[PDB]
């Protein structure tokens, strides 16, 4: 699904996730987000299942963004972790975690959980 | 805090974490999985905030493991996000999501959450 | 929102849910899943802010099901933690957590994360 | 498990657990938090396995805490969500999910994720 993944993907959110499938299953693009601590682009990196199954299964995916670029840090770290579904209308439906950099008495609360869905549109 | 996070670390599990962090706030290296469907070394990609603040509060990271080696394929990929705490006992504290491949109607059991520390020694 | 959380509501893979808010925050009713193992309705307890923000936030709540009914034993529980939205479409737009008793050596794998949404009809 | 579980628990935060488990699955008491926006004891309510496997496996359950009392609300509710571990040095490990109730806007980030253990001592 190299070429399925690969190109502009946009999420519930507005934001917009730009990315490259690699032969060897790196995923490598920008992140902009359209809410929170953030302006313009991001770099991520993160890996893809290069040769999934052939009953049908989405191709499971993640990728990272750390919150820092040349114009914000928002001291914190996203982490998506999901799958491709090929078609029509192809998705990527992840889940996510979100950690700041807390001190140890503020670790309790260190961590958001969302879930976003990209499409090709939007 | 590029030599703090560069190196091999240890989670509870008895997982190798071998981690480069570079100045741009890359990670880079291998994951080797003491439990479920994995053998041997597998690639792993993220970032890491590489201006963390002052103030005592942890270092930002994530990364992502796609479970697809020369050895194996278990159509499945982990993020685990978290922060890295410096000093005497260095840990990285993670909660991580474990996305796998699935049909549409096994979607709503995709995805496994849970929690790693990682030490130095173990 | 005593009379706006009462009643029936459906998720997007058809699961029932029916509730009771009291006046004192509690939540109680059944649940029906259309998924996984699972048949007939399952007891659910529960708890609501009964007294809310009136600057147009949601209204958090959460409830548990343990799949344990006369029929038969996932030995599993699932926790839903979520808000209530008001309006002419309400929503409960929730994320969850389902834990299975495990082994120590499986209690890595014990949990699954998913996100479910409700409405009052479908 | 209704004896192995009723009873004053505490967690790694220094939280106190108080409940009790029915023969019925139930669970009620009260929560105490040692952080947060919280003070003094919260009602709780939730569901246990109460026939688990006999293999050795941990016994599923759950319950729900909303951050009202007759002192505070933090408009908030957390579901904690995990399995009990039987033997000498009894253990509850959980994952758990804090919502909070937010506006549309910042519905993204109104869930958190964590994870405690509760212990019979400390």
């Amino acid at each position: 699904d190299e070429a399925g993944i690969t190109g502009t993907w946009y999420n519930q959110l507005g934001s917009t996730f730009i990315v490259t499938a690699g032969a060897d299953g790196a995923l490598t693009g920008t992140y902009e987000s359209a809410v929170g601590n953030a302006e313009s682009r991001y770099v991520l990196t993160g890996r893809y299942d290069s040769a999934p199954a052939t009953d049908g299964s989405g191709t499971a995916l993640g990728w990272t963004v750390a919150w820092k670029n040349n114009y914000r840090n928002a001291h914190s770290a996203t982490t998506w972790s999901g799958q491709y579904v090929g078609g029509a209308e192809a998705r990527i439906n992840t889940q996510w975690l979100l950690t700041k950099g807390t001190t140890e008495a503020n670790a309790w609360k260190s961590t958001l959980v969302g879930h976003d869905t990209f499409t090709k549109v939007k």
